C-alpha cells in the first residue's frame, strides 16, 4: 500500500472525508480519490462535504488534485497544452477561409451514398441512423460493440426498438448493415475496406465533461484518426465528424496575438481556453479532420450544440439522468429558485431528431463547405423553460442572487448535485458572440428551418422526463 499518514489538520480532514464519504476504514493522504473506490458522482458528495466545512472548491478540483495531500496544497496555497500550440495552423486556416456563404451557393453538392456510421447506439447515432431510413436511398453500416448481446445484430435491433415507434428490423440485412467493431481498434476498420462506402459518419463519442483517466482521448481522438486513415485508403470517401460548439470555449487567453478575434464557422484555434478534457480532445478530432483536408481528403465538421429530446414526441435518451443541462435545470427545480444570471442564460435547444435531419443535409453542401453550426438558432433562455416547468406547479421563482445565495447555504445536499457536476460554484457570479447565422442559411437554403422550442415542445420533453419522476 502506499498508506502515508496525513500531516497537517487540513490533510486530516480531507482523508477523514475520503474515508467517510467512500466508506473505508483507512485512507491515506496519498490515496487516489478514483483508485480507492470514488466515481465522478461520488466526487460530487465529495464536494458538497466540502463546501459545508467552508472550502471553496469546485468539482473540477478532484478531478485535477486526486489525492487528500493535492487538495490540501490547492485550498491553501501551493502536455495537452504543449499538443495544442506545437502546430503551424496556417494550411487550416487557409482552408477555413474558403467556408463561405459564395462557395457553398456557387459550389456543386456532393452525395451522401451509403454511409459507414459510427455510434449507432448512442442518442444521436440513433437518430442518425431513422433519419437515412427514412430520407435517403442507400446502405448504412452501423459499426459496435456486441455489448451485453449475442451479436452486435441484436444490440442494434434492441436499441432501434427501444427508440422508435416503427420497427425498421426487416431493413437489417437489406439496408442496415451491422459491423462488429470499435473505432478504437484500426483493425476492425479493415473489414470494411471492400464495401462500397461513400460517406463516414463518425458520431462516436464519449461526452463526459470530466473524466479521471485518459480513455476520452482514445474514444474521441485516436478513433477520429483511426477512421481517417480508413477514409484515406481510398480517393473517394467523405469524412464528416460530429464536433461540439463548446470548442469555441472563450475569449482568447492571448489577445495580443489574436486580435480581432470572429467566433465563426471559419475559426478553429485562437489560444481559446482548452483546459477541460472534453472539449480539447474535440479540438483535437477537429484539427486532425482538417489536417488530412489539408491533404485532400474531402471532410465535412458539424458542430452541435445541446442535444434535446425529440421535437415530434419529447423522447430524450435511454441515460436520461447524465445530461448536464438538464440536471442544472433539476437543482433549479429542487431549490424552487434561479438567481438573474441564471434566469437569463439563453440556451439553444437542439431537438435530436432535427439534429440527425440536419447533419445529413449538410453532409451534401459542397468540398469548400468544412464546418457547420448546427444547432437551433431560436435560442430560449431559462425564464422560458421554468414557465413550462411551473405548470406542473413546482412553483420555481426568479429571486436576487442575496437570497439564491441563502437558499443556497440551505441545500447543502443532494439537490445541488445537478449544479455542482456542471463545475458550479456561488462565486462564478462570451458565448453570446459565437456566430451560426452561415449554417442557419446554409440550412434554410437545403429545405431546413429550426423548429422553435415553444411551451408546448417543452411540456413534451418535460412530461416524457416525468414518465420516470425525473425531478421527484
Amino acid at each position: 500500500l502506499n498508506y502515508v499518514a496525513p500531516k497537517t489538520r487540513l490533510e486530516h480532514e480531507i482523508c477523514a472525508i475520503f474515508s467517510s464519504i467512500l466508506n473505508i476504514e483507512t485512507v491515506g493522504v496519498e490515496d487516489n480519490f478514483f483508485e480507492i473506490g470514488g466515481t465522478s458522482l461520488i466526487a460530487s458528495k465529495l464536494i458538497i462535504e466540502l463546501l459545508k466545512q467552508g472550502y471553496s472548491v469546485r468539482y473540477d478540483d478532484i478531478f485535477r488534485n486526486k489525492t487528500p495531500r493535492a487538495l490540501a496544497k490547492l485550498l491553501s496555497g501551493e502536455l495537452t497544452d504543449d499538443i495544442i500550440k506545437n502546430y503551424n495552423y496556417g494550411e487550416i486556416n487557409e482552408l477555413l477561409q474558403e467556408n463561405t456563404w459564395e462557395n457553398f451557393f456557387d459550389g456543386e453538392n456532393l452525395e451522401l451514398g451509403n454511409v459507414l456510421l459510427t455510434g449507432a447506439t448512442g442518442f444521436l447515432g440513433i437518430h442518425i441512423l431513422y433519419e437515412f431510413i427514412k430520407s435517403e436511398e442507400g446502405k448504412i453500416y452501423c459499426m459496435l460493440r456486441k455489448g451485453k448481446f449475442d451479436s452486435c445484430q441484436e444490440r442494434l435491433i434492441d436499441v432501434m426498438n427501444d427508440y422508435f415507434d416503427e420497427d425498421f428490423t426487416d431493413l437489417v440485412g437489406s439496408r442496415i448493415i451491422p459491423i462488429e467493431g470499435d473505432i478504437t481498434e484500426i483493425d476492425d476498420f479493415k473489414q470494411l475496406e471492400d464495401e462500397p462506402i461513400d460517406t463516414v459518419i463518425n458520431s462516436a463519442a464519449l461526452v463526459k465533461h470530466y473524466t479521471a483517466d485518459d480513455y476520452i482521448f482514445r474514444v474521441n481522438v485516436d478513433g477520429v484518426i483511426n477512421g481517417l486513415k480508413f477514409a484515406q485508403t481510398r480517393n473517394n470517401i467523405k469524412y464528416v465528424q460530429i464536433s461540439t460548439i463548446s470548442v469555441l470555449s472563450s475569449y482568447s487567453l492571448n489577445e495580443e496575438a489574436y486580435p480581432n478575434q470572429e467566433y465563426d464557422e471559419r475559426t478553429l484555434y485562437y489560444e481559446q481556453d482548452l483546459e477541460n478534457k472534453y472539449v480539447c480532445s474535440k479540438f483535437l478530432a477537429e484539427r486532425a479532420v482538417l489536417q488530412a483536408a489539408t491533404k485532400g481528403l474531402p471532410v465535412k465538421i458539424i458542430r452541435v450544440g445541446n442535444l434535446m429530446s425529440r421535437y415530434s414526441d419529447g423522447v430524450f435518451q435511454k441515460n436520461y439522468d447524465t445530461n448536464a443541462f438538464l440536471n442544472n435545470i433539476k437543482t433549479i427545480k429542487k431549490l424552487g429558485a434561479m438567481n438573474p444570471a441564471m434566469a437569463s442564460e439563453k440556451v439553444d435547444m437542439s431537438q435530436i431528431d432535427y439534429v440527425a435531419k440536419g447533419i445529413l443535409a449538410l453532409s451534401k453542401t459542397p468540398e469548400k463547405s468544412r464546418v457547420f453550426h448546427c444547432m437551433n438558432n431560436h435560442y430560449i433562455s431559462h425564464r422560458d423553460i421554468v414557465d413550462a416547468l411551473n405548470t406542473y406547479g413546482y412553483g420555481i421563482e426568479e429571486v436576487d442572487f442575496e437570497e439564491f445565495k441563502q437558499i443556497y447555504e440551505q441545500n447543502m445536499n443532494e439537490n445541488i448535485q445537478g449544479i455542482i457536476t456542471a463545475d458550479f460554484s456561488i462565486d462564478d457570479f462570451f458565448e453570446e458572440n459565437v456566430e451560426i447565422e452561415q449554417t442557419v442559411d446554409i440550412l434554410h437554403s437545403l429545405g431546413f428551418d429550426w423548429p422553435e422550442a415553444d411551451e408546448e415542445y417543452l411540456k413534451r420533453l418535460f412530461d416524457y422526463l416525468n414518465k420516470f419522476d425525473y425531478f421527484e
